[PDB]
């Protein structure tokens, strides 16, 4: 069994005490100090009587003392939920509310809304920071609560755990103690595990981005000055990399792509710009951290009628795809992914909703808890795991659904299409597909397209051009932007 993450934390910080674990701006903090650091300010907040189960919010800039407040807390046993410094403060309230926070820690501690949860500075409690009260701390459990995470807002509970896997070596990856990693996603989203953790947990050196929204040349030059080799990036930003400098993602030796659908052709030209290993993956907030990689092999494997494989699980991570009836699915049959394993979450906050998406089943000789992610996929004949939808992508035309983000697969095959977004709109139902070009083209030539792999009643009625896709600062495609947007 698992280990808690202090505790595997302190196992590294004796095992690579001299190693780099922290860079900011120029300045390089090694593993020795940082556990010195976590372990007089965890004696600090427990000084604070912040005790093992409490829930405390976490509001600070990427900046060093961010990640030993991380690691200040787990040690004292409290459950921390991170929010983004820069998201406005109508958010902040719901998120403390989902969570039941009752304690924040923040470096702004006037740019948050009133409640229950008491306001503590970060800039104070690191001023108390003596080399005197070292404290005596928990036994912490793998199935003690860690975090708590948001999804589009659904309240998630992250175990030890489920983050905690992540200081095991990855065999696509083959990441250790010599690797860094670049630590870009917002800390209120899950794919900041795959940064954070990965890194802390194995020996490894993270690299920590500017504060606020640094531009792409910014995070370009820190992949280059501070030598990256573990990249993990969105689907937006993944795009931007690609149109602009594609020369930057081979510094690293693996790049992972992780958040949503992404155009294959862009993996296309990341394969032959280099050789560093290019990977689409499935990142999950009810599974904690990122979960499956798909290395893309060559651009001769970016094949049309279906999209690009998310690929086969993580280390003690088990994926299967289930149909109308609890068992697995051959080749090319569709049904829906179920995930396993130690990444699990511990449940929503309704009991009645973790039902209806956490469920025992029995498999291989063991009953074992599986979450239902609402993910259509399939399997390639490699047995490569393949989505192809989300459930509530669907839309009755001829009485017969329709899967959309399988046409903008589809229609994403054109040369000329560079993305593509699909919406549902009300008539007295139809498609509305969206589409970014660079060379005029008739909406016929993509209907004419959609003809030779579609039927006819799977072809939209409007086609209409958008100067950009509309993002959500995770990278990914907001088509809920877009129908606001619409409604010109
Ligand atoms: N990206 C993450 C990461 O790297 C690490 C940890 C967490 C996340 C995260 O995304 N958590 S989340 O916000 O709850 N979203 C979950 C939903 O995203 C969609 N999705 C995810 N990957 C892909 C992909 N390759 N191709 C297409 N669609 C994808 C599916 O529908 C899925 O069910």
């Amino acid at each position: 069994q698992l280990k808690a993450v202090p505790d595997i934390f302190d196992e590294i910080s004796q095992r690579f005490p001299d190693r780099v674990a922290l860079i900011f701006d120029q300045r390089k903090i090694t593993y020795r100090e940082l556990a010195e650091q976590c372990s007089a300010l965890a004696a600090v907040l427990q000084n604070n009587c912040l005790i093992k189960g409490d829930i405390v919010a976490i509001k600070i800039e990427r900046s060093p003392e961010l990640y030993i407040f991380m690691l200040a807390l787990m040690k004292i046993g409290a459950v921390m939920v991170p929010v983004n410094s820069n998201s406005p403060e109508r958010y902040i309230g719901e998120v403390l509310s989902a969570a039941g926070a009752r304690y924040l820690i923040s470096d702004d501690v006037t740019s948050v809304p009133g409640g229950a949860w008491h306001v503590l500075s970060s800039r104070t409690l690191i001023q108390n920071c003596t080399q005197q009260r070292s404290g005596n701390y928990p036994v912490l459990s793998a199935d003690d609560p860690a975090l708590i995470l948001m999804t589009s807002p659904k309240s998630v509970l992250i175990a030890h755990r489920g983050i905690a896997r992540l200081g095991l070596p990855v065999p696509a990856l083959g990441n250790s103690e010599r690797d860094c990693y670049l630590q870009i996603a917002d800390i209120s989203f899950a794919a900041s595990a795959n940064e954070i953790w990965m890194a802390l947990l194995t020996g490894a050196c993270l690299t920590i981005a500017p504060p606020g929204l640094p531009d792409l040349m910014a995070l370009a030059r820190q992949i280059e000055s501070d030598n990256v080799t573990m990249l993990f990036l969105s689907g937006g930003l993944f795009r931007l990399f690609v149109e602009v400098s594609v020369e930057t993602l081979h510094i690293p030796d693996c790049v992972v792509v992780s958040g949503d659908f992404v155009n294959p052709r862009l993996f296309s030209v990341a394969v032959q710009a280099g050789k560093a290993k290019i990977f689409n993956g499935l990142g999950c907030t009810e599974n904690s951290a990122i979960s499956s990689l798909y290395h893309i092999q060559s651009a001769a494997a970016l094949s049309s009628e279906s999209p690009v494989p998310v690929g086969t699980p993580l280390p003690l991570v088990e994926m299967v795809v289930f149909n109308e009836r609890l068992q697995p699915c051959t080749c090319g049959e569709y049904g829906e992914l179920f995930i396993a394993g130690a990444g699990v979450a511990l449940g929503y906050s309704d009991p009645q909703l973790t039902a209806e998406r956490f469920i025992t089943i029995p498999y291989q000789g063991t009953d074992m808890l599986f979450y239902r992610t609402d993910d259509r996929a399939t399997y390639d004949q490699d047995r490569n795991i393949v989505l192809v939808g989300r459930g509530n992508h669907i839309c009755k035309i001829r009485g017969f659904r329709i899967n959309i983000a399988g046409i903008e697969h589809l229609l994403r095959l054109h040369h000329a299409v560079e993305d593509v977004l699909i919406v549902v709109e009300e008539t007295p139902p139809r498609l509305h597909a969206c589409y970014v070009t660079q060379d005029g083209l008739s909406v016929a030539d993509l209907k004419n397209h959609l003809a030779m792999h579609a039927p006819a009643w799977m072809i939209p009625e409007k086609f209409s051009r958008l100067a950009v896709l509309p993002m959500t600062a995770n990278g990914k495609k907001d088509r809920l932007r877009l129908k606001n947007s619409l409604l010109e």
